[PDB]
């Protein structure tokens, strides 16, 4: 990718070099270079950043300089010295104090997904995930592999909640959910989406439903409101909480059609006339050929779960088969879209 | 990176998702999807590609669809079926038969560099490479870690030669080398650059100098011309071949200043009045803040070797200290640039 070379060659190098750019961003997060800059009295030199993050003078310099070129950081010259500062981008998304922080998700991508992706050819060859070949941990029970340790589980929970600080409003306000006074977030993790949901619908109440170890770490690590309640269990076998609306955010994409049909049938059979199901997923274009981000997300499900990303028609087949009617969707213009279907008589 | 969201958020996801895009390209190469399409009588459906590469129908489909979105492949509809074909880009750079093939380099990046990069935070913290923490192999002798096995050595040799099919002419014709009838490529690997050099300068002769195991695999795996000769040895201790011009392509970037000064002093002391040194490296902008590709390449030297990328001034310091004069450089507009310096009286 030399300035004077063929557009195709330049594009090819961009693609090839993508993993280096991803890891510069992940490493900057992992070392906390953005937080140190936000906690600083002004801009910092290379020696200061290096000292404050316990890293090399040579290593730090290179990292800061790439961040500047990537427009993650800004640099100013004072005397014979470069001083670094945050951008609008890093302040809004790469600072732990920021409410729209994307830090934890980026750290998970670099420590977890990145490794899995190193075995992509094999996942493509086998049509299955690579936890065993990557971490030496079996995935016969998906979430035993995903929650490898207490540490891994917390990181996963901190990671996933972050998108809702930017995407939450569009998915919950796509349809008017004020018709469902009592709600249940099936596989709600730490309860970030339910916390968002409760501020938008003040006349509602919600129960966050997840596996016992998740419910425990949620109560133990994430602070709590008056409208949010918890229930531990397995949604494939246990009695589900009574609700007018069951929310399924990034649950269906973890599983194959059959497993999906099973959970959907259980929810249907628990619903009452007029009850609803709100599926929050990144919708794939009808020709499965876009959006590129969603396509990459489907391949990550090949590598990280037992599922895939799906087209609106595919969700309609699944939901119709379970017994739901009045299927509707809304493309938000964001990663995450919203589907609402209902139970009749 | 939803179409309707903030430019900064979209850019952040691009960066974050870069490793997925890199591995889609590496995996496509590793499975030989481009070669199968070039060897096909026409365009192929998903079932055909899947069968021809021994992979999943689901896995293959996703890979082909991402390649189409990345503009690596083109798709056409016939009946109720997608048929895939190569682009100008994949035909020129991703086909093993093509002379400008970049396949081997991409395979090395995905199998070798990609893994090393997973330990970037640590390389930045320690200021040293990660062969031990990645492959469990010590790097106290750099090239013993780089040539982990017979297999790894061949892959490295096939990988590195590829850039010269696009960049070779600019580096060898930057200066008129017809003044040096007898040449030596120090650390010339398989001899791709020397083969390029011999077609450009028909009145010249060249000796490719590398470590015994490299010289062996070069004679054993790469086919040979009448102007090219080989010499095995260690350029830090052994008698160098007699030449009017010593070529150092991507050698100096592997080592620290001191080691560089040592080899440079040896070459200087072997040269005769009017003799020359041709350093072929990716030059860093004077403020070390670009080009981005070169910056990423310097960080890869932190992770993969004992060196870094350097600015023209830095090469001038090194070459002047060794005794060379008449320092000149030429930015080609490509990844690889050229430096020429001379020995006086
Ligand atoms: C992909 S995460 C999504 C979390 C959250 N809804 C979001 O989008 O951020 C899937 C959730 O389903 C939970 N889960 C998986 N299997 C479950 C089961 N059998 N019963 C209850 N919860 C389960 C996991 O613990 C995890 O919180
Ligand atoms: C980065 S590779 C570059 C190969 C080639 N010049 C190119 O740019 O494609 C560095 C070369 O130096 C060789 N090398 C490393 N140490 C050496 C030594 N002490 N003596 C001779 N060759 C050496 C390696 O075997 C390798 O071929
Ligand atoms: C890249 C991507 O798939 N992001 C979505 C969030 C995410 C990352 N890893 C996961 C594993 C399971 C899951 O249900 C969601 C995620
Ligand atoms: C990404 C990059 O640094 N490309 C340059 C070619 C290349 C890849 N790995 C290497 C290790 C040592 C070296 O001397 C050159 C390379
Ligand atoms: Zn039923
Ligand atoms: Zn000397």
């Amino acid at each position: 990718m030399g300035s004077s070379e063929d557009q195709a060659y330049r594009l090819l190098n961009d693609y090839a070099n993508g993993f280096m750019v991803s890891q510069v961003l992940f490493a900057a997060c992992e070392l906390g270079v953005f937080d140190l800059l936000a906690e600083a009295p002004g801009p910092l030199d290379v020696a200061a950043v290096a000292a404050g993050v316990r890293a090399s003078a040579h290593g730090t310099e290179l990292l800061l300089d790439i961040c500047v070129s990537l427009k993650l950081l800004k640099v100013e010259t004072r005397g014979g010295k470069a001083f670094y500062r945050n951008t609008e981008l890093s302040s809004d998304y790469l600072t732990t104090v920021s409410p729209t922080s994307q830090c934890s998700m980026l750290k998970y991508m670099g420590r977890t997904s990145y490794r899995c992706w190193g075995h992509l050819a094999d996942a493509v060859r086998e049509g299955r995930n690579q936890y065993l070949e990557t971490f030496g941990v079996p995935a016969e029970e998906l979430f035993t592999a995903i929650y490898r340790s207490e540490g891994e589980r917390l990181q996963f929970m901190q990671a996933l909640q972050e998108v809702w600080s930017v995407n939450g409003r569009s998915v919950l306000t796509a349809f008017d959910l004020s018709v469902f006074p009592l709600m249940c977030d099936l596989g709600g993790g730490a309860g970030a989406l339910a916390k968002e949901c409760m501020s938008l619908y003040p006349g509602c109440k919600i129960t966050v439903f997840d596996i016992p170890e998740v419910v425990w770490t949620a109560k133990q690590h994430f602070s709590f409101e008056e409208q949010i309640d918890f229930q531990e269990g397995d949604f494939f076998k246990d009695p589900l909480p009574e609700a007018d609306l069951y929310i399924l955010a990034r649950v269906l994409h973890d599983w194959a059609d059959g497993k999906c049909s099973h959970l959907l049938e259980r929810i249907y059979h628990t619903c009452k006339p007029g009850g609803g199901i709100l599926v929050i997923e990144s919708l794939l274009d009808e020709d499965r050929r876009g959006p590129l981000l969603t396509q990459l997300y489907s391949l990550n499900m090949l590598v990280q779960t037992e599922g895939q990303e799906r087209t609106p028609t595919h969700y309609h087949m699944l939901l119709s088969s379970a017994g739901f009617r009045d299927f509707q969707f809304k493309k938000t213009g964001a990663i995450y879209d919203a589907i609402l279907a209902r139970k009749g008589t």
